[PDB]
């Protein structure tokens, strides 16, 4: 999934993880799309590395916001918009 997408999608929610008046539902949804489009470790990797990339290239990512997204979005998974994910294997 062409990285820039990931970022261009995550970006408003990123505002949320740093201190945004989010999320608007959009995240949960767009997120699932990347989680539905990406299926096995290999597609996810590129994307995770990019979403992570931004998590890293933010100010003070607030763990909650991030974990929260799968937690409330209901995307039953190991990763959630962070700098330190299991992007590695994802299994
Ligand atoms: C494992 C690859 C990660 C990206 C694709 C899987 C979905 C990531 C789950 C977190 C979604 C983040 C929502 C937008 C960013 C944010 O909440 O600030």
């Amino acid at each position: 999934l062409n990285c820039g997408q990931v970022d261009s999608k995550m970006k408003p929610c990123l505002t949320y993880v740093q201190g945004g008046p989010g999320p608007s539902g959009e995240c949960c949804n767009g997120v699932r799309d990347l989680h539905n489009q990406a299926q096995s470790s290999g597609d996810r990797q590129t994307v995770c590395n990019c979403l992570k990339g931004i998590a890293r290239g933010i100010h003070n990512l607030n763990l909650n916001n991030a974990a929260s997204i799968p937690s409330k979005c209901n995307v039953n998974v190991p990763y959630t918009i962070s700098p330190d994910i299991d992007c590695s294997r994802i299994y």
